[PDB]
C-alpha cells in the first residue's frame, strides 16, 4: 500500500513525502503533541485546532466562564519548537484525539469550518453543528470518555515550504531583541477605510475625549503589519490627539496596544497626517488575535468649559498578516467543544503532526535531505480517495471509535 | 468527453473542477455577463477584458472621442457580486461574445468592424491601442482577429496562464462596525503581490524664483496598473539652504482615459530646516472601492514656497529618495494580465454593441453561506490534465484562439462535440 | 530521450519546457555566461553561485585578502541583460565550469559545496570550512586540480513554481535624468522581523556632537529591491535631547553597500511618546554586491549641554524587512559556493556556463516574438521525479570534477 | 421513444407520460399563438408558466416610462380546455418568442432578450428587471442572455415531478339560477397552497376623528394567484371608545401594482367596548374574476366615529390571522415554477411574436365523452427510465428550459440523426 495515503489517513503511522510537483531536497519528521488539560467550573470549554497549519502551532484552549465569555489558557504545540532546529516547512498529515482520562462525563460538538477563527458566526457548543453543510466535516454529541478524532484533510497540494520564524544570527544592546525569519509568502491582506470625511464633534472637557473609531474582525496566529494614514481637519485651534490600535483576544481580552499617535497637535486649515507604522512580532501574541480596534483621543490643551472640540477625517489602513493566506496558517479551523464535563476533570489530547522539512544551518551539517521517493500513482489514488470522500465516510473529526474501525478497514484490505 | 475540456473550450455549457493538484473543498458556479453598451458619436471604441480575473471584474468600456482621446463607460462585472457571497476564488473558463444587436430608426445600412487582440501584459503597458495598431500587440497568429464585421461578432475565449493556481481572496467585507456610516472594511486579493519601484529623484536639484502661491513641478509619472487595492510606501528626504521654504506634495492616479481617479496628500505645508536631513515619508493605502475605473499611471506633484518671500529671492533644494507601488495580488496570473482587447470602428452612433458571456469559478463559500452549500474535492479525471496540455501543445495545429469570428467558434464547436 | 531530462542534466545542450502544471505560453532562451577572472596576492578566492536564480544575476566573485576578510570584485551575470527584453521568467536549467585558464611569469584546488540556505546564513566560509556546509555527499567536492575545474549543476528547488517578474523598467518620465522606474520580482515575499528594544535603558553623559550607538546588527539576505518598515517609541525624562538614526546594508566582505537616514535632529519630548517611523525603499541598482547584513546606528545629543548633564532615554520598537520575492525558491537559496587556493597570483580562473529559461517578452519584443504553450511529454515529469529519487543511486551531483561530469555525460547520451 | 421525442420536441405532438398513473384519457395538442406589441419603452416582460396542467400559458407585461410594468393580456390556448374537458395532466410544451416585424422608420434590427427560468412563484422573484433576472437560479441551463430578438428564444418546459394526478380544469357545472351572470365550476384543487398571516398581535391604533374616517393598511403580503382562491379568518377589536364603526376590506393586488379583487370584510361594524368584536371573513374570488395574475393581498381598516367631532379620538387594539388557501395552488406547475422572458431596446410598435404547443393527456366533460374514446395509452417498458438517464444527464446534454432559438433548432436535428 501507498505510504503517502497511509500516512494521511493514519497520521499516527508516520511521515511520507507528498507526492506532487513540489520537487524539493527535505527530510521527514514527526512530532508528537501531548496535553492534559484541566476543565473549569461550568464544566464547558472549547479548543480551536489548526489542523493545517504548516508548524508547531497545533491550536488554543478555551475554557467558558460562568458569564458566558470564553477565557483563554493556552496554546497547544508540538513537542518541540521546530523553528529552533529548522528553517522551512511542509505539512503532511496530522491528527489528533481529544477524550476524558479522568473518567458518562459530558459530549463533544466538533466541526471543520472552511474559514479562520474570527469569521465564525456562532461559537456556541451547539451552534457549531452549523458552521459546515459538509456531513462529513461535523460530529454532534459524541461521549467525552470515547473521545473524537480530528483528520487534517489537504486545503490544496503543491504548497511552498513555509519559513519557519526562526531566529536569526543577530546582537544587540538590548538582551530582550529578538530577530526572526517569517512565514511570508502568501500574505493575508486586509483594508479597512476607518474614515470618510466623518465629523467629530463635541463639548471640551479637561482630560479630553475619547472615541473608538472602528473595530473590525481580523485573524493572526503569528507576525503581522499595520500601515497606512488618517488626515484630519480642523477649524478650531488648539487640539491634540492621541492614538492607539488594539489587537484583542477571542476571549476579548487586549494582547497588544501600539501608540501611533501621541500628542499630535492639529493646525489649522492644513492636511494634518497621521500616518501607521507597525511591526507585531510574533513573540508579542500571546493568544490568537480576532479583532482589532482604534481609539483616538482629542484633547484642546487650553480649553475651557463651553469651547467646541471639533475636526473631520478621511482615511485607511491595511492590516499584512505574513503568510496568512498560505492554506492552513489560518484557515480552515477545526473546533473540538465539550460541555457537561466534570469540572476538574482531565481532558486528554494526544497527536501527531508530520512534515517535510529543512534543516537550519547548523543541523544541516548532519542531516541528510533527498527528494524523497518516487510513486507513480500516488498522487492519482489520492485525488480518487478524496473525490470518493463522501462514499467512502473519510472524515475531518470522528467519533474516536469509528476511526479506529476504519483504520481496520484499511489495513484488512 | 472530459468534462474540464468541455468547459474549458465551451464555457457556456457549465463549470468542471480544473484537474490540477490544488485539492480544496469547493463548490463550481458560472455567473453570466450581459450588457448592451451604447456606442458614442465616433462610432468607434475600445472594450477591455481580463480573460483571467479570478473574480466578479470581467472589463471595461471606453468610447473613442472625436478629439481622440478614450472616455471612461463603465465596468463589465458578473451577474452577481460574488465578494457578497464568497470568499476564495478561482477561475475555470470563460467565453464573452461581442456583437451588435441594433440601428437606430433610420440608418439602412449596418456598418462597423472589429479588430480583437490578447495581449501578455496588462492594460498600460501595450504600446498602441489603436483600432489598427493593437494587430500588433501580440506575434502569436491564433491571438488576433482582423476586421469581422460586428453584425456577425467576435467570440473572447479564455486561455490558462498557468495552472495550480492558489485561490484568490475576493475582496469580500469583513465583520466591523464604525462611527462613520460610509466605513469600508474588506480582506483583499493579496497572495503574488506586484510591485513597482520608483526612483524619483537622486541629488535632483531644485531652483526657482519666489512666486506667491508657490511653483508646482510634477517630479514623474511612471505606467502602473491596478483594479483593486494597492499602497504607495517610502520617502523622499530634502535639503536646502535657503530659510523658511515649505513644501506640499500630492500623488495623483490616473485611468486610461487620462482622468485622475484618485489623490492622496502626502505633504502639507511641511517645512524645510536647513543644513537637516527632511523626511517625506508615504503611507498610502488606496482602497478597491475607491477605483472607479483601471489605473493605468502615478504621478507625484510638488509644490514649493516661502511664506515671507519677495519678488527676487531665490527657492531651492535637493532631493533623493524611493517609492515601492504594491498592488496586493497584482501578479497573481489572470488579475492584471493578460488583456484582451476588442476594438470596434465605424459603427452607426447609438447602436448597441452587445456583450454576453459566462464565467465559470472553483469558490469557496463566505461562512453565513457555508452553512448551506456543501464543498467538495471534485470528480477524479485521471487523463484530463494530460489531455489538456495535449489540446494547448496543438494549440497551433487544432486552430485553438482566445479571439475568434464568431461564426468560426461556432463551426469549432460543432467539430468538437462530433468527434467526442 | 526526453527533452527536459537532458536539459536539466545538460544544460549547455540547450533549453526545454518544464513538464509541470505551469501552463504559461512563454518563449524558450539560453543564456551565456562568461568570465576571466584574476586571481590575487593571497592565490585564494570565493565564487558565490546563485544556481536557482530566476535571472540575470548568476553569482559573484570574492578575492580572500592578506588580512583573511573578503573583497568583492564583481556580479557575474549573463550575456545580455534579461529584464531589457523579457518581463517575466522561470529558470528551466543551468550549468557552469570554473576553471584555471592561465600561467603568469599546475597550481591550486578547488573546493565547492551546495548550501541549502542563503549566503549570509553559512556559519563557515573558509577553503575548508565549506566542506561541512552539508551532509549529503552529492553537494560537496573536494580538492579537486584547478587545471582541471569543477562543474556546478543546478538541481531544483520545486516545480510548479510561478513566472517571476525581471525588474524591468517600466515607461516613465521625469525631472531627474537618473530616475529609475522598474517592477520587480516580488511573488513571495522573504520577511525579517527585528524587535530592536523592548523598554531599552539608554544613558550617558554629555559631549559635544553626541553619543553613538549601534543598538543591533543581523544577518539578512538581498540581491534585489528591499524595504524597511516599522518604528521605535522613546521616552524620555530629560529635556533638550535630540535623535540622529541611521540603517546601514552590509555587503558580504563588510562593506558598507547602502545608508538611509531615518531621523535627522528628531528631538524628543518630555512625557510622551516619541515616535520614529521607518519608510525606506531599496531600489535594485543601488545594491552594488550581495547584502549580508543590516544594523542600525543613533547618535544621541542635547544642543545647548555641558559637561555633567546626564542624557538618557527608554526605547521599544520592531522593524519588518521585505526582501522582494526573496523567499521565491532559488532567488535567494539555495547557494553554491566555490572556492579556490593556491593558486598563482595573477593567473585568470575562467567561468563558462549556460542558463536556460522560459521566457514571457517585454511590449516591444512580444509584437516579432511568437509564444507558446509548449511540447506535450506524457511522460517527462514521471521521469524526472523518478531520477531525483534515485539521485544518490545514480549519482547525480550539483558540484562535480569537470572530468567525472564529462563521463557522466557520455555514460547518458 | 414517443414521450422522450415529446418531451424535448413539444411541436411534434402528444406522448402518454409513461409513469404509474393509469388513467383511461385522450391525447391532445393546443396550440398558442399570439402577436404582442412593444410599448414606448421599448421593454417588456412575457411571464410564462411552462407547468401550468391547463389553457393559461403567460401574461405580458410592458414595462413603462416610470419604471412599474402594466398588464398587457393574458396568454392562453387555442381554445379554452374547460369547456370540453374535465380533467388534465401536462405532458410537454414549448414556446418561441422573437420579433416578426419592424415599426415603419426601422430597417435592420433591434432588441435583445434575457430569459430564465426561476424555481418559485411570480411573486417570490426578488428582482424583475432586465439584468436582474440573470441571477433569479443558479443553473446555467436555466437562463439564457441577450438574445438578438429576431433570432429569437425557446422555451421548453422541463419536468418538476411525474406521477401527477390529473387536475380538475374548473369546468362548468350544471346550473341554474335566477342571475344571468351566475357562474359554477368545478375548481382544481388537489394540493392546496396555503398561506397562514397574522395581520395583528395586540396592535395599537389610534387616531383623532375625521369626518369619512380614518384609513389605514394593516399589512401587505406577497402571495401567488392565478385561479380560484379563498380567505378565511377573523379579526378581534377591542376599544375603550364608544360610538366607533369598522369598515374593513381586502385587496388582491397584481404584478402591475393595481387592484385586481377587493373584498368587503367589515361594512359599518360597530365596536362595543369592554369585548371582543370579532370580524370573520369568508371570501371566495372565483377565478372569473381574476383578471391578471395575483401578486400581493393587503387588508385596509377604515375607522370613523359617525356623530364624532372635530378634536375626538378614535382608538382600538386588534388581533387576527388569516388563511388563503389557492386552490390546486401547490399542484407542480400551476403557480411553480415559472419562465420569465424579457426585452428590452426593440422598436417600438414592433409585434414580438409567441408560438407554441402544449401536449395534454385529458378526460373529457360528459358531452363530449359520448364521442370521444379515451384509453390507458401504450405501454412503453423503458420509457421512464430513458426519460430518467437524459434527465440526470441534463447538463452534460445541454437540455435547456430556455435556449437560443437557433441552438435548440441544431439540438433536434441532433437529435433526430441519432
Ligand atoms: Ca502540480
Ligand atoms: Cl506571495
Amino acid at each position: 500500500i501507498v505510504p503517502f495515503i497511509r500516512s494521511l489517513l493514519m497520521p499516527t503511522t508516520g511521515p511520507a513525502s507528498i507526492p506532487d510537483d513540489t520537487l524539493e531536497k527535505h527530510t521527514l519528521r514527526s512530532e508528537t503533541s501531548t496535553y492534559n488539560l484541566t476543565v473549569g467550573d461550568t464544566g464547558s470549554g472549547l479548543i480551536v485546532f489548526f489542523p493545517g497549519f504548516p508548524g508547531s502551532i497545533v491550536g488554543a484552549h478555551y475554557t467558558l466562564q460562568s458569564n458566558g465569555n470564553y477565557k483563554f489558557d493556552q496554546m497547544l504545540l508540538t513537542a518541540q519548537n521546530l523553528p529552533a532546529s529548522y528553517n522551512y516547512c511542509r505539512l503532511v498529515s496530522r491528527s489528533l484525539t481529544v477524550r476524558s482520562s479522568t473518567l458518562l462525563n459530558g459530549t463533544i460538538n466538533a466541526v471543520t469550518f472552511q474559514g479562520s477563527l474570527s469569521e465564525l458566526t456562532d461559537v456556541s457548543y451547539n451552534g457549531l453543528m452549523s458552521a459546515t453543510a459538509n456531513i462529513n466535516d461535523k460530529i454532534g454529541n459524541v461521549l467525552v470518555g470515547e473521545g473524537v478524532t480530528v483528520l487534517s484533510l489537504p486545503t490544496s497540494y503543491d504548497l511552498g515550504y513555509v519559513r519557519l520564524g526562526d531566529p536569526i544570527p543577530a546582537i544587540g544592546l538590548d538582551p530582550k531583541m529578538v530577530a526572526t525569519c517569517d512565514s511570508s509568502d502568501r500574505p493575508r491582506v486586509y483594508t479597512i477605510t476607518a474614515a470618510d470625511d466623518y465629523q467629530f464633534s463635541s463639548q471640551y472637557q479637561s482630560g479630553g475625549v475619547t472615541i473608538t473609531l472602528f473595530s473590525a474582525n481580523i485573524d493572526a496566529i503569528t507576525s503581522l503589519s499595520i500601515g497606512g494614514e488618517l488626515v484630519f481637519h480642523t477649524s478650531v485651534h488648539g487640539l491634540a490627539l492621541d492614538a492607539t490600535i488594539y489587537l484583542i483576544g477571542f476571549d476579548g481580552t487586549t494582547v497588544i496596544t501600539r501608540a501611533v499617535a501621541s500628542d499630535n497637535g492639529l493646525t489649522t486649515g492644513i492636511d494634518n497626517l497621521m500616518p501607521f507604522n507597525l511591526v507585531i512580532p510574533t513573540n508579542e501574541i500571546t493568544q490568537p488575535i480576532t479583532s482589532i480596534k482604534l481609539e483616538i483621543v482629542t484633547s484642546k490643551s487650553g480649553g475651557q468649559a463651553g469651547d467646541q472640540m471639533s475636526w473631520s477625517a478621511s482615511g485607511s489602513l491595511a492590516v499584512t498578516i505574513h503568510g496568512g493566506n498560505y492554506p492552513g496558517a489560518l484557515r480552515p479551523v477545526t473546533l473540538v467543544a465539550y460541555e457537561r464535563v466534570a469540572t476538574g476533570s482531565v481532558v486528554t489530547v494526544a497527536g501527531v503532526s508530520n512534515f517535510e522539512l529543512i534543516p537550519n544551518p547548523e543541523l544541516a551539517k548532519n542531516l541528510v535531505t533527498e527528494y524523497g521517493r518516487f510513486d507513480p500513482g500516488a498522487m492519482n489514488y489520492t485525488k480518487l480517495i478524496l473525490s470518493e470522500r463522501e462514499r467512502l465516510g473519510i472524515k475531518t473529526v470522528w467519533p474516536t471509535r469509528e476511526y479506529t474501525d476504519f483504520r481496520e478497514y484499511f489495513m484488512e484490505v
